[PDB]
């Protein structure tokens, strides 16, 4: 599967991966710089601790980097 990967934010081939993932959470700068985003690929949808969100998908490049919409 092909997925976007942080910190390059480029699409990479994960020949042995099955899903892409988007992990987001707030650090101390979340108000001014938005959530931190970790994009990657995995054989299965990884697990995240409390306060961290993860959305997994199973098609090439289905985890585009989500920027914050600027009002
Ligand atoms: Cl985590």
């Amino acid at each position: 599967i092909r997925c976007f990967i942080t910190p390059d934010i480029t699409s990479k081939d994960c020949p042995n991966g099955h899903v892409c993932y988007t992990k987001t959470w707030c650090d101390a700068f979340c108000s001014i710089r938005g959530k931190r985003v970790d994009l990657g690929c995995a054989a299965t949808c990884p697990t995240v601790k409390t306060g961290v969100d993860i959305q997994c998908c199973s098609t090439d490049n289905c985890n585009p980097f989500p920027t914050r919409k600027r009002p």
